[PDB]
């Protein structure tokens, strides 16, 4: 499975669950980690769930990749390792929120 | 503090820890979720792991920022959220090894 071809299930895929902002950073002669990072945020967490959740039943179904999610249930933001592409979930107010308590030394 | 100064500080920190392929990925008018990722290789476990939490460590001390880490201590990646700043780690090997395990379908 061609990673562009990942790269267009990927987008095509947060399109289709109403993501903003999706972002797309081809790594080629920068970094070996992947082919593409992708990044989009979501307006809640019922959203981000159903896209990162969806997007992993995609990858596999279309590749029988099995995706690492890292992030949920609790979806702030949500990590969809898929080896050749690495996606990027946010709420954007729920982080800058965090980015705030973390920037006041909150939580050590 | 200035996301050119932090990045600095981030770039410097995986060098003098002798971190691989050091790449900066600035994501002005591409998303909001940070200024700059950064992506970087270690060499083992101990590494990767000493890389991260000094790079956490003095990112506090020279800023107060209380950065998120994720992937430790079973250490084959780290992610470290510094706000203005994402950084990725990984053990080239490990992850070669583990994204092999998921297109064959491993683990669900």
């Amino acid at each position: 499975f061609d990673p562009e071809m990942l790269l267009k299930l990927v987008t095509d895929s947060l399109d289709d669950d109403q993501a903003l902002e999706i972002a797309t950073i081809p790594l080629a002669g920068k970094s070996s980690i992947a082919d593409y990072m992708v990044i989009a945020s979501g307006r809640s967490s019922r959203q981000v769930t159903a896209m990162a959740q969806k997007l992993a039943d995609r990858i596999k179904a279309a590749t029988g990749y099995v995706s690492k999610i890292e992030g949920l249930p609790a979806a702030d933001w949500v990590l969809l390792d898929a080896g050749d592409i690495i996606i990027h979930l946010f709420r954007p107010e729920v982080r800058s929120f965090y980015n705030l308590e973390r920037m006041w030394g909150f939580g050590d």
